[PDB]
């Protein structure tokens, strides 16, 4: 026998350029959350950045 | 016919004295959340009370 089979088993988002808001709400380990929030004002926080 | 039927259809907690933490995380209307959080320190917030 000879024959071929397709395979499409990849990330549903595989085609795309992906930007994510990733404020950084999520457990990391030793930092490197890679979040996009930042205290641009220098207040030290206490509220949404 | 004569006969009787019980009825027990009440709050599952009906028996008890209920204290709830109710920090106050929940939509109210015009206030009266009845929450137990308070800025006892007078900081104006920015962080857990």
């Amino acid at each position: 026998s000879w024959g071929q089979t397709g395979n499409q088993e990849i990330s549903n988002l595989a085609r795309y350029t992906i930007y994510a808001p990733n404020y950084g709400t999520t457990d990391s380990f030793g930092g490197q959350s890679y979040g996009t929030a930042y205290d641009i004002t220098g207040s030290n926080g206490g509220g949404v950045l």
